[PDB]
RNA sequence: GGGCAGGUUCCCGAGCGGCCAAAGGGGACGGUCUGUAAAACCGUUGGCGUAUGCCUUCGCUGGUUCGAAUCCAGCCCUGCCCA
RNA sequence: GGGCAGGUUCCCGAGCGGCCAAAGGGGACGGUCUGUAAAACCGUUGGCGUAUGCCUUCGCUGGUUCGAAUCCAGCCCUGCCCA
């Protein structure tokens, strides 16, 4: 694909790129340009939402690009402020680094990792040297005015909303690791505007190119409102077993479902159109077998298209339909998804051993039990999911808050509609 | 002097100190307190200004205590944004350090040198190495709306003037001089609060007792109504020649006579009062005598009062009028004065020889004499001069601005009311 | 990144095509009155041996016209409103 | 550094001396209806082998009273107004 070429493909699916005349001239250059995307390591793995910048960077691979990786082990140190209504809380350098390694592991579900074109850096390692005198230089570039010019700042500024001054540093961090590898494009969702807009600002005060600020699309989480994070719990994480993927896509709100084909599937919107006809139950059941089949594999392919879809085994014109068709993996999944609709077991739960000891008078407590087990964070917990009518005993639904279990054989203890743990005497 | 005694000597003349009763108790513990003064040597030389904190400075040494002088080389890198209400222009640590050297000299005209009261530290020695990590935590240490709670960045936000980012670490660095020295005092003009508060804020995060801000009246420049400063050419030097010294404090602006025999000498309230009874003219003999007095000497006696007014050979009671009286240099000073109010040519005078090159058809123009001797910017200028009937050549106030000047024997050229020079040809 | 308002001489600031070395105010400098002060008042506030001559100064770099501080083009910087 | 208003449970937030493990709203969790969705509705939202018992939780450390989340004292932190 030429120049001209390669900037539609890109900006396929794209939020916004700006300057775009830029990138176009970039790509004219024929030479491996430098594709930047950071992520900062507060907590371990990765997700969909991420897998929305990852695809893209995948993407620039494919068309001969060399993506750099930065783990931001400092920055995510200090905490970016885009967003977050509050001071993101301290985080230690050994805290992040610990994370960092799911990330590096994790990111190879969706980029290539051969040396041309992928290359992984930490910023600790130019910023933890960087001196005062050259923070000083950094800070100089902006002023107030322009922090506070931010939505995020503004608001928590009038709002009377503590605004700690070293949330102020983080862009311009954030900056410098452009400088650090003359980035010739840094990617993003659209919550790092301003931060990859500083980063041009840093490049000419260093005499670089400014860099391409390319936007991706946020993706919303399960809530339905809020965009998918680590912090909210509302993520389908890149590396969950396929039944727990599959159930979690089997429960994206409906009104999403546009938006998860477009930011994570390479359908053409008369493809997606077409499966919303179906309705949504449909929809998602696709939805949710192209996502897990593709995560499933130690690296997703090229393209998640309908192609792909049939490649599998299904059958585009069943939408749906063909729950039989499809991977040893992906079919047990859905599988599973349906027996417990239905108020079944699932096949596979997980055991887990009961020592003898932990045994009362020859019995024990379903309260107590289900928190040995995992299920319940406490006895009183667990008694008042009890009273709330929560939690079942061998497929029965426990209403004797005192009940003294039998641990003699094997039970099947659950909570809610999906989580199930078969115990027994170990001991 | 006991600690309840030394407070108040100290507390004389003093604008605040914030917390007092923590003063008086560090002064109980019966150890040399370590009171600190930094300076930024943006432009060379003190002056009578910084007299104010740095006379406070000696009486501190004075009742046993030990003064830790910081020379800002890196501070003054940055700019203290105190009051200015626009950013202070860059500087190269290679510049403050060379202005720091007229710094360490003059001082010692106030200040006592003996290593058990004096130290001297430039914050350049642990601010270079101050690393981007750790100011990250200095820098968390306060929130955006207390930064722009301060007098001089709310004026300059609404008003909507910029405040370069960096402009906030400077509170920072200054902060840290405090830990870096354990210091227990800070002294200061009034418009350094803020920054001597941000030095107690510092040391608490840095588990260290927080310092006793000090803050000395600003004294007021020659110009009436902005206070002395480097950089508003209102200042007079402490190391000015008693000729000049003596003139300018014949020039202090009458209202301002009580203010500078409060923070400039040691007079009791009474005895200004009965100075002030003679008139103006009068008490700026006095005034004047007892500074440049005093500054001719190498180092400035512990007090100038009433007693070394006399002991310099002057009647208290003759109010100034016993002008022949005095040291062989202050009278000479005060002389000079008098015959330049008259009209009359002062006794030395600066020579300055011309090359007969510079000579043309044998004389040469007026305008350009009065530029070659340094005495106009320019021809122009001269010329300018002359049409406004400011400049003489041999006690003649010239009035052909096409004048052709006889260098053959000197000749007196004169700007203004003070200013002369003799030159002769020299080739 | 996008919109609008700005960028002019020491500072702030007016600026129209040629009347622009460029209004006014401030500051500062000279001067008068004085006390080598203040206030008031009167001037000055790009440079060149002395000048229908040239150069420097209107954010930068180009261009239009005979002629650009004004106009056009790209870029830089600030405030506000955005994103 | 000084004045005023705040600091409470996952969040925001009411709080009076004992009625406080502490109102209400949000979120979240259970449940019903469903499509393992939404909406609506009904509950839950410190812990302990099962409890006129104790502990943890009201910014910190002490103290008053029989009894403190409430009161007093010193200190910490935030917003606004100051300096
Ligand atoms: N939900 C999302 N949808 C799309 N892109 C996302 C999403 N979350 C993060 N990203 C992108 O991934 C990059 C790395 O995110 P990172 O984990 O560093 O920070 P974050 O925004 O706090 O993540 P989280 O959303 O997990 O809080 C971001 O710069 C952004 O471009
Ligand atoms: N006119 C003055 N009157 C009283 N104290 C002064 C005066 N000028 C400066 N000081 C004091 O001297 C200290 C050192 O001043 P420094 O030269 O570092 O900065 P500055 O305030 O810019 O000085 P300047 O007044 O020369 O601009 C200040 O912290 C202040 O305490
Ligand atoms: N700050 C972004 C969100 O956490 C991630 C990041 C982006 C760019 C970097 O150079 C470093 C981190
Ligand atoms: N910032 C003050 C005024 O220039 C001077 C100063 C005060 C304290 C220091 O640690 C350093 C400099």
């Amino acid at each position: 694909h030429t120049p001209e070429e390669a900037l539609a493909l890109l900006k396929r699916g794209a939020e916004e790129i700006v300057p775009e005349e830029e990138l176009l001239a970039k790509l004219k250059e024929g030479r491996p340009l430098t594709v930047k995307l950071g992520a900062d390591p507060t907590r371990p793995d990765l997700h969909l939402g991420h897998a929305v910048v990852l695809r893209k960077m995948r993407q620039f691979q494919e068309l001969g690009h060399k993506v750099v990786l930065i783990i931001g082990d400092f920055t995510g140190m200090i905490g970016d402020p885009s967003g977050r209504s509050k001071t993101r809380p301290p985080l230690t350098l050994e805290e992040t680094r610990e994370n960092a390694k799911t990330y590096v592991a994790q990111a190879g579900k969706i980029l290539r990792q051969e040396p041309h074109l992928f290359e992984l850096r930490y910023n600790s390692e130019w910023l933890e040297g960087l001196t005062f005198k050259e923070v000083v230089r950094l800070t100089s570039l902006m002023t107030v005015a322009q922090m506070l010019e931010r939505e995020d700042f503004k608001k928590r500024y009038e709002a009377g909303i503590p605004i700690s001054l070293h949330e102020l540093l983080y862009p311009f961090a954030q900056a410098y690791d452009s400088v650090a590898i003359r980035a010739d494009v840094e990617m993003g969702g659209t919550d790092q505007r301003f931060n990859l807009l500083v980063g041009r600002e840093v490049q000419r005060a260093y005499g670089q190119s400014p860099q391409v600020c390319f936007l991706m699309p946020l993706l919303v989480g399960l809530d339905g409102r809020e965009k998918m994070s680590k912090s909210l719990d509302n993520y389908i994480g890149l590396t969950e077993p396929p039944e727990a993927m599959f159930k979690k896509l089997m429960r994206v709100p409906d009104p999403l479902l546009p938006s998860y084909f477009r930011l994570l599937t390479d359908l053409e919107e008369e493809e997606i159109e077409a499966l919303l006809k179906a309705g949504p139950v449909p929809a998602h059941r696709v939805l949710a077998r192209l996502l897990t089949a593709a995560y499933a594999l130690p690296q997703i392919p090229p393209r998640i298209d309908r192609a792909f879809y049939e490649s599998l085994g299904y059958a585009w014109e069943a939408f749906g339909r063909d729950k039989e068709a499809g991977p040893e993996e992906v079919r047990r999944a859905e599988a599973r998804y349906d027996e417990v609709a239905k108020g079944g077991i699932p096949e596979e739960i997980p055991e887990v051993t009961i020592p003898a000891s932990e045994l009362k008078e020859g019995r024990i407590w379903v309260a107590r039990l289900f928190t040995l087990a995992g299920l319940t964070p406490s006895n009183a917990e667990a008694r008042r999911l009890i009273q709330n009518r929560g939690l079942r005993l061998d497929g029965e639904v426990l209403t004797d808050p005192m009940l003294q279990v039998d641990l003699s054989r094997p039970r099947i203890l659950q909570r809610g509609k999906d989580r199930f743990v078969r115990v027994r005497l170990s001991d």
